[PDB]
């Protein structure tokens, strides 16, 4: 039996088998009060002590999102769905540590993706167990609050003030500052890492001051806040809190009392209206997301970025190959998960219309004139293929690579990778390539379980990653130094050199994508 004393009360966790040795997880610490009622759109309230023993043997809530439906019964999407139930109950945590306790470990902090408006800390393919085992710091994963429920914004009012999400993570970093040296863990010694809005929510951390004492080093998979769907502006939120408002009969005069009306609705009622709020959506819209609100972000990020306002310390920031495809075939038209999607120009066309909705003419040309000049005008996926690379390149490549050498210019160490394998138990076709999220298993370390059929080459490559983020969390320097390989250099503004991840040779290259991302930073944003 393995109990805790924390700061509200005693836990008890329970023990896993893991690789022949053994893990103490502990599923489902309450890290907040629950945000019901008159809490509902406010930041998130200090947990009140408690005097019996916790029970965190099981993965909480999952906090209330819409669920992708879009394939029924296909594992390459419902793998993203929550799996434990949903509810406005759901701010909790999750901690792993090694067996036998350590006595000063690294913390690793997990904060997950989903474009701000799903996703849950209990997926299979975020479980720390295997992190802790193998690389003995402990793991440690929240949820936090999605859709309108976590990002709501009346800019200034307090009962809807935006960036509750980000702020129930800010919490949860708090709460690891407070609670994990009797885990075992080291408080000075945390490294927050996470994929697309979870990335992106782990560059607003080294923005926020707030989180400035709260982690020491991040790493950044596939996004960065300067993503265009990473950051609502001011206007748009009054927007699309007003339409919200207009969809459930909650029109009120004085903001407050819109709230107050938006606080006796069903979640169902709210998250069903979720997607209409804006006038034209696209497959990678997000509705409700981080605001400027003047507490958890003092200005546009953009702003701070340009201008040297952030945590000073070592980034590990990364993207892969085939970012965007996994996106064409949640509306862009002649694309299908279940043939090969060979588009034509018109389609291609077409397709620039459903992402690029409110472009002008000449923008959406531009787009298309700069993918499409051939190698050779006969290859017939090479409409297919400019369409997966523009949504990839503009929505996660390009604004990766700008805020790594931004953010490297003020003096810090940055390391850039390029993911470049695609799984071999993908579920998806291969024309989709290396997929959005499917770093991730590879970094939680699931090929080093021989049992779940992934190649040899899976095992080791995931080891080596492993040990490499390790390495960075521990020591700042995302190097393998044991068995003879690749040297990680830094990534610099003037050169950019970066590492690639594969099974076959792990190599240093140069200024990813440089002529597609001039583009997209030096053009694109004036149309
Ligand atoms: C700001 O919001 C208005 C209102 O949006 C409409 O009403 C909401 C409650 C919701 O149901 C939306 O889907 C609606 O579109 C937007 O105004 C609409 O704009 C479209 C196209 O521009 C037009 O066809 C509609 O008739 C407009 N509806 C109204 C009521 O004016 C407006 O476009 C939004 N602003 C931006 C910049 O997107
Ligand atoms: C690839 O599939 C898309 C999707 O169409 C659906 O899925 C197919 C696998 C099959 O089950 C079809 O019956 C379904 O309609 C095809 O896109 C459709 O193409 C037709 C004619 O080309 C067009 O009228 C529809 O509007 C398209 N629907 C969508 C959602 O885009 C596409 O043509 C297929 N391409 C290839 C090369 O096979
Ligand atoms: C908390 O857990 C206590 C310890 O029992 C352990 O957990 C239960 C769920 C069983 O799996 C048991 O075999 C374990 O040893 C329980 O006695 C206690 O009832 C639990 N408290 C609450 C409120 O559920
Ligand atoms: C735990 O270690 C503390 C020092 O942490 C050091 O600095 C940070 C930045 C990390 O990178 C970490 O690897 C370093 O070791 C001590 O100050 C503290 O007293 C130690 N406490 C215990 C209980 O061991
Ligand atoms: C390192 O490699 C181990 C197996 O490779 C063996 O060790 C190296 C040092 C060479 O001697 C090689 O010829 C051997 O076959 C793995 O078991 C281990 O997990 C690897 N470690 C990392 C961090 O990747
Ligand atoms: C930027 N991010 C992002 C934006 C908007 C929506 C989503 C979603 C949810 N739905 C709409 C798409 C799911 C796909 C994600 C990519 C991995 C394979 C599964 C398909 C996930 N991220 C999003
Ligand atoms: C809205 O009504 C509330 C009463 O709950 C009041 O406190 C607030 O000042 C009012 N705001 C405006 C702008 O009238």
């Amino acid at each position: 039996d393995i109990i805790i004393a924390t700061k509200n009360g005693k836990v008890r966790g329970m023990q896993l088998t893991v690789f022949g040795g053994t893990v103490t997880a502990f599923l489902g610490i309450p890290y907040a009060q629950p945000p019901l009622g008159r809490l509902r759109f406010k930041k998130p309230q200090s947990l009140t002590k408690w005097s019996d023993i916790w029970n965190a043997t099981k993965y909480a809530n999952s906090c209330c999102q819409n669920i992708d439906q879009s394939f029924p019964g296909f594992h390459g999407s419902e793998m993203w769905n929550p799996n434990t139930d949903l509810s406005e109950d759901c701010l909790y945590l999750n901690v792993w540590i090694p067996a036998p306790k350590p006595k000063n470990a690294t913390v690793l902090i997990w904060i997950y993706g989903g474009g701000f408006q799903t996703g849950t800390s209990s997926l299979h393919v975020y479980d720390g167990k295997f992190l802790a085992r193998v690389e003995r710091v402990i793991v440690v994963s929240m949820n936090y609050r999605v859709g309108a429920l976590g990002f709501l914004a009346l800019p200034g009012n307090p009962e809807a003030p935006g960036n509750m999400g980000l702020f129930d993570q800010q919490l949860a970093l708090q709460w690891v500052q407070k609670n994990i040296a009797a885990f075992g863990g080291n408080p000075k010694s945390v490294t927050l890492f996470g994929e697309s809005a979870g990335a992106a929510s782990v560059s607003l951390h080294l923005l926020s001051p707030g989180s400035h004492s709260l982690f020491t080093r991040a790493i950044l998979q596939s996004g960065s806040f300067n993503a265009p769907w990473a950051v609502t502006s001011l206007y748009e939120a009054r927007n699309r809190t007003l339409n919200l408002a207009k969809l459930t009969g909650c029109s009120r005069e004085n903001e407050t009392e819109i709230i107050k009306c938006l606080r006796n609705k069903d979640p169902q009622e709210i998250l069903l209206n979720e997607a209409f709020v804006v006038p034209y959506g696209t497959p990678l819209s997000v509705n409700f997301g981080p605001t400027v609100d003047g507490d958890f972000l003092t200005d546009m990020p953009d702003i701070l970025l340009e201008l040297g306002q952030f945590k000073k310390t070592q980034i590990l920031v990364g993207v892969n190959k085939d970012e965007g495809t996994a996106f064409l075939v949640y509306g862009a038209p002649g694309f299908s998960k279940d043939n090969n999607s060979i588009i034509t120009r018109k389609e291609f066309q077409e397709g620039l219309k459903i992402f690029f909705p409110g472009v002008s003419e000449f923008g959406k040309e531009s787009i298309l004139f700069h993918y499409t000049d051939w190698v050779d005008d006969q290859r017939p996926e090479n409409y297919r293929e400019a369409l997966g690379d523009v949504v990839g390149d503009y929505n996660f490549i390009c604004p990766a690579l700008e805020f790594t050498k931004k953010f490297s210019e003020w003096g810090n160490n940055a390391f850039f990778y390029y993911f470049e394998h695609r799984s071999s138990k993908l579920p998806w076709p291969e024309w989709m390539g290396v997929m959005h999220g499917y770093e991730i298993e590879f970094v939680f370390g699931l090929p080093l379980e021989r049992r779940d059929q992934y190649t040899k080459a899976e095992e080791i490559l995931s080891r080596s990653i492993v040990k490499r983020w390790a390495n960075f969390a521990k020591y700042g320097n995302p190097q393998e130094t044991q068995n003879q390989s690749t040297s990680w250099p830094v990534f610099k503004s003037t050169e950019q050199k970066y590492l690639t991840l594969n099974t076959e040779s792990t190599r240093i290259m140069t200024k990813l994508r440089a002529q597609q991302c001039r583009f997209w930073t030096s053009f694109f944003p004036k149309v």
